[PDB]
């Protein structure tokens, strides 16, 4: 089997991407944030504290003839950005782009943090990291991909995120028309539960490539590119007037600037992020100070190849017995 679904930016900045997901019988379609950095499929629901729901579409398990309470199971998750959610668990039928999993754990939120409430466009998350990170207790549950894998034509999914435009998540096949050149594959460590890999270096603009190992995670659920402070300083030094602002929370730059590109290495291959992808616009409405899309990972504890990086590539998440990651230009 295969599946193919369009993923759409939630706003003009590509802060996140939503993908329609069919849950239950008859189908209830929710728009979920596909997140290769986590492993829970959770949704706003009829059980979510009413004051914490503000415009989201909810899953109502009592209206699904295939929903079953997973007795005794609870979940609770905290994300790198400080947001969180928790609740109980149903199993139900879940379909993405024509690919159907029966008996998928659907984690129903009883509580969500303010960041989730305040974003009316995201109805929940669909985790695509390794199932070892799944938070359901006392019986850990599998991701949608893990459940689908054996049935897929090939045990892979691909992320093709757009810049200020829709893109595609495919399951079970590689669309050879969706990228240019060849896909370069690179090793993955699953030791921390992530799609963790090592970039071979970077360049700023038309500058020389610096060969250096940068361990990080491919994370569709993180907006920005978080890299070591040395790398980030070298980038922003090429933008007149750019500076790190402790009050704003990262590097800012004059909105009148033209940003240089940023290149990262994948083996001997190179992925170029155009400068415009690094512009996250005014820090507040009407400001001439703009927020940067490349930020320091210092104090996150891990480097994160988030959407800023991934949207410059066609990315293969290869879930074979020994997982790997593939990157192609597009």
């Amino acid at each position: 089997s295969t599946g193919s679904a369009t993923t759409t930016p939630i706003d003009s900045l590509d802060d996140a991407y939503i993908t329609p997901v069919q849950i239950g019988t008859p189908a209830q379609t929710l728009n979920l944030d596909f997140d290769t950095g986590s492993s829970d499929l959770w949704v706003f629901s009829s059980e979510t504290t009413a004051s914490e729901v503000d415009g989201q579409t909810i899953y109502t398990p009592s209206k699904s003839t295939t929903a079953k309470l997973l007795s005794g199971a609870t979940w609770s998750i905290s994300y790198g950005d400080g947001s969180s959610s928790s609740g109980d668990v149903y199993t139900d039928t879940v379909s993405v782009g024509g690919l159907t999993v029966t008996g998928q754990a659907v984690e129903s939120a009883k509580k969500v943090s303010s960041s989730f409430t305040e974003d009316s466009t995201i109805d929940g998350l669909l985790g695509l990291a390794f199932s070892t990170l799944n938070t359901v207790s006392p019986t850990q549950q599998k991701t949608f991909f893990d459940n689908a894998k054996a049935s897929l034509d090939s045990p892979v999914f691909t992320a093709d995120l757009g810049y200020h435009a829709p893109g595609t998540y495919n399951f079970g096949f590689i669309d050879t028309t969706a990228y240019t050149g060849s896909i370069t594959y690179t090793a993955v460590s699953t030791k921390q539960g992530f799609w963790e890999w090592t970039s071979t270096g970077y360049a700023v603009g038309s500058g020389t490539f610096k060969s250096t190992s940068i361990d990080g995670i491919a994370d569709t659920g993180t907006t920005l590119l978080y890299l070591p402070a040395t790398v980030v300083s070298a980038y922003w030094a090429q933008v007149s007037g750019a500076k790190s602002s402790s009050s704003v929370g990262g590097y800012v730059f004059p909105c009148s600037a033209t940003l240089p590109s940023f290149t990262f290495g994948v083996g001997s291959a190179r992925i170029v992020i155009p400068g415009d992808y690094i512009d996250f616009g005014p820090i507040s409405t009407g400001s001439s100070s703009c927020f940067g899309g490349i930020q320091s990972s210092a104090g996150i504890g891990i480097n994160i190849f988030g959407d800023v990086a991934l949207k410059a590539a066609f990315v293969v998440f290869n879930g074979a017995t020994t997982p790997t990651l593939g990157f192609a230009s597009k």
